[PDB]
């Protein structure tokens, strides 16, 4: 079983509103024959247009919620409502679109999905909330048949032209106006009691009910991120690299050593407390530091409660004032005021970055990991760690053109002792570099508010 059967059963229930009289017992196949795509049998890679919640969850990036409210069925117009904010209104003769015949509906649908897209995904799943409407309305702007490639790349192909007769990836797109081989999971088949808001707003404050279909489509989504990345987690499934993955992970690793390595050489303390990843190794390894490892998985729900963390239950927990806490990543409501802190801001807007459930946000690098809303006040006991970069390596060159570098932030004996060495120069910037990939991916860092530079120029004497 890798696809969803289109003989496998839809539950109809949700579609008898707008849909009155549609059988009980229905299969893919007939609800596909319904909705007006002939399959005529074909086996070259698109068996059906649903898929299973496993395949949704591997695709994520290509999740479009789609919501039709019928305004006033080829007789009245329909609202179009997308979790871009988008909505269309089609005529049969929060950006809200007056109505217009399918002809520009269908040209506007491709631009908005191509622009979305493009740099996320390979395909569009349609996350629905199916009441009729939204599946009837789909032979106005969707075209299925044999998977394809684009006319003017690699691609896979997610786009038709009637003028042209050819096919376009989301990039190449330009002036089409069909979308090609589409995915649509429907969230009613998962079992839900009561209807869309209600279920919805068990879990999510940030979305409201503006009674518009793009608000529909938004909550729709969100109660399919909650479902699939909030209540349920599956670290296994890896995603492509679409981005900058691994310099942004790279950058991470030389911050997070340069970090607590020049923490630990400022203010010598003699334990660290390192909470969160169960995986995680020491960063600075050559330190002489007493290093105690605390296991807590990434919060996905709510930010840890700082006191739950300590609930040892018959026993005595550990007492965190002596030395510094470390919470790379490991999401907390408050933070102690002894900590080196790395925190995601899931505001941040980026192609790793899908927007997600109760202010959070969906993290996928890798993984995909949804992280809490972020909260300025977690970090009052604290204060933003300024950049800085630290080396005692030795002044030696072994060798790209240089500037000479001058830089108060460049931490080394050659700066101390007057000029800043090609060697350092270029490792500054480099680590510069690196820093800046880091904090433009959504990364924010705080520190202890004794943390003083200033400490580490005396590690030179
Ligand atoms: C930082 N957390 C602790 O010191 C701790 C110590 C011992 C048991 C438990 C259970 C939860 N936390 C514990
Ligand atoms: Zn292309
Ligand atoms: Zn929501
Ligand atoms: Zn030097």
């Amino acid at each position: 079983p890798t696809h969803l059967s289109v003989d496998t059963k839809f539950k109809t229930e949700g579609l008898c509103v707008d849909i009155p009289g549609i059988p009980k017992d229905m299969t893919y196949r007939r609800l596909i024959s319904m909705m007006g795509f002939k399959m005529n049998y074909q086996v070259n890679g698109y068996p059906n247009m649903f898929i299973t919640r496993e395949e949704a969850i591997r695709h994520v990036r290509a999740w479009i919620g789609f919501d039709v409210e019928g305004c006033h069925g080829t007789n009245l117009p329909l609202q179009l409502g997308f979790s871009t904010g988008v909505n269309l209104v089609a005529v049969p003769t929060p950006l809200m679109y007056k109505g217009l015949p399918w002809n520009v509906v269908r040209i506007k649908i491709v631009q908005m999905l191509s622009d979305t897209l493009k740099n996320l995904s390979d395909r569009v799943v349609f996350v629905l909330w199916a009441h009729g409407f939204e599946l009837t309305s789909m032979k106005y702007f969707v075209k299925i048949g044999p998977e394809r490639t684009c006319c003017l790349c690699d691609r896979r192909a997610t786009c038709f032209s009637t003028a042209s007769d050819t096919y376009a990836c989301w990039h190449h797109s330009i002036g089409f106006d069909y979308v090609y081989n589409p995915f649509m999971i429907d969230v009613q088949q998962w079992g839900f009691t009561g209807n869309l808001q209600s279920n919805h707003d068990l879990y999510c404050q940030v979305h409201g009910n503006a009674h518009v279909a793009s608000c529909d489509a938004i909550m729709t989504r969100c109660l399919a991120v909650h479902e699939c990345f909030v209540k349920r987690v599956d670290w296994t499934i890896e995603y492509p690299i679409i981005g900058d993955e691994l310099k942004i992970n790279a950058a991470c690793r030389k911050v997070q050593h340069m970090v607590v390595k020049a923490a630990l050489l400022a203010d010598k303390f003699p334990v660290l407390h390192d909470i969160g990843n169960p995986k995680a190794i020491k960063c600075v390894p050559q330190a002489d530091v007493e290093w105690k490892f605390y296991d807590a998985q990434p919060c996905s729900d709510k930010a840890y409660k700082i006191e739950e963390l300590f609930y040892s239950y018959a026993t005595h927990s550990d007492k965190f004032t002596d030395g510094v806490c470390l919470f790379w990543n490991c999401n907390v409501d408050r933070y102690p005021a002894n900590s080196i802190v790395c925190r995601f801001d899931t505001r941040v807007l980026s192609n790793l970055n899908l927007p997600g459930c109760d202010g959070g946000s969906l993290y996928v690098n890798k993984h995909a990991f949804h992280t809490p809303a972020f909260d300025k006040s977690a970090f009052v006991n604290l204060k933003q760690l300024p950049f800085f970069y630290y080396s005692d390596s030795p002044c030696e060159s072994h060798g790209i053109d240089y500037v000479p570098l001058k830089s108060a932030t460049c931490i080394t004996r050659c700066n101390l002792g007057g000029a800043v060495c090609r060697h350092h120069a270029n490792e500054y910037r480099l680590y510069l570099d690196a820093y800046n990939m880091m904090i433009s991916a959504g990364f924010s860092l705080w520190v202890y508010k004794q943390f003083d530079t200033y400490n580490l120029w005396n590690t030179f004497t």
